[PDB]
């Protein structure tokens, strides 16, 4: 006893939110030297394993249109079994961008199938840029422009798509890739504007010589025929990017907070609604989307779960039906407002 | 003080917040403060305008 | 300590941090080559001084 009580300050820190990371690049690569991942998070660091072409790949990826990519992930293995180790290591560690410099068409198809499998299972939509993909998926990205001339040098489609990966990673969420001029690119093959319009309608991304500069044709997805529920806004990779980030953050925070830790209850449902509303306010203040709509307990899903529990629709109050037991199941209604970037402007000035 | 009252088993509800603040703490004493620390000159940056 | 061996310096650092963490005796010491992870001790790694 005799409390010799201590007199200490409290070591203080500034509060910072730590939602799911965005803009990271996972670029698996093949080489015969020093097999293994290089984790090049520091800029202008070239391990001797990567060859001269791989060095140029690094140089292209490191620099971006507006910003440097947040983190660059580089792996090295022999050309054999690239797909297996790439899949294993991408399952091991999350990513936002994926590009195989040495992908064959079969490898590209396997990558796309694995990507869509993860997006269907993990529910988190991811992006992948590939040299030539005719697939009908939105996350995958196709760039159909051959013989790209950057700084008077022959460039494969894979090389410049890897460059575009870092360019998009450095692109801020408030900015769009629309009409992004490239100073490094010196020349592109001559092609008609009608062909550019046709390729945009296809969804393929290409380069255009506009405003006396070589610029990006579009930010549309490689998906050809969007369904009615999706709409044209889902064709835009920029527009789907914020949706993917929002879903990733929501699932991450839900796993952090709600599964197991708290038993589901009506008061717990109200607290979850409040937390979701706070997240919506965060998104609105981020100004990436407007997000006027509010997320509430789906009374249609509520009725579905009362049917599952077998509780009668009649004789119980609307609120009583809404506040009934939910068990381990959780039902939410997702409606938001997605904001678009300015791309085309009209006025009619008058005499 | 709230933690001390909880350790004493007293139900926190049905009393004034001011009463909670002025509630007896036994031999224990609890306080809260915050200070601002002044520093020294080590970096100086200026821009001249022509 | 002009003639403290590195073991003696480590003992000095451990005793100083023990006081600063338990006895609440805020004192400082200066040592020549110590990689200790505390702020109360002071390390001055400069040799061949004329």
């Amino acid at each position: 006893g005799l409390p010799s009580i201590n007199i200490s300050f409290k070591e203080l820190a500034t509060t910072v939110k730590e939602r799911s990371a965005r803009g990271i690049i996972a670029m698996v690569l093949k080489d015969a030297k020093a097999l293994g991942l290089n984790e090049i998070h520091e800029k202008e660091d070239i391990p001797v394993d990567l060859s001269a072409e791989n060095k140029e790949y690094i140089n292209l990826a490191l620099m971006g249109n507006v910003n440097t990519p947040n983190k660059l992930l580089v792996y090295v293995i022999e050309g054999e079994a690239d797909i297996q180790t790439a899949l294993d290591f991408l399952e091991t560690k999350e990513f936002n961008y994926l590009c195989m410099p040495k992908a064959v068409e079969a490898d590209k198809t396997a990558i796309k199938n694995w990507i869509i499998k993860l997006r269907d299972i993990d529910k988190v939509k991811v992006k992948a840029v590939l040299g030539k993909v005719v697939g009908n998926h939105e996350g995958i990205i196709n760039f159909t422009t051959e013989d790209v001339l950057v700084g008077e040098k022959k460039y494969s489609v894979d090389e410049f798509t890897s460059r575009v990966a870092g360019l998009i990673a450095g692109t801020p969420l408030s900015q769009s890739v629309t009409y992004t001029k490239l100073s490094d690119v010196v020349d592109i093959p001559k092609m008609t504007k009608v062909d550019a319009e046709s390729r945009v309608n296809k969804g393929e991304l290409i380069l255009i010589k506009e405003a006396g500069a070589i610029r990006i044709a579009r930010g549309v997805n490689s998906l050809t025929e969007l369904t009615a529920e999706k709409g044209e806004m889902f064709q835009k990779i920029k527009i789907v990017d914020t949706l993917d980030i929002i879903h990733s953050d929501i699932r991450k925070v839900i796993i952090d907070d709600y599964i197991g830790k708290v038993t589901n209850s009506y008061d717990n449902k109200c607290l979850l609604i409040v937390a979701i509303k706070s997240y919506l306010e965060e998104l609105e203040k981020s100004a990436l989307i407007e997000s006027d709509s509010t997320v509430e307990i789906d009374f249609e899903a509520q009725k579905s779960y009362l049917k599952s529990k077998g509780v009668d629709l009649s004789y119980m109050t609307l609120q009583e039906i809404k506040e009934a037991n939910t068990g381990s199941k959780v039902f939410l209604k997702a409606k938001i407002k997605v904001l678009d970037a300015m791309e085309d402007i009209d006025l009619s000035i008058e005499i």
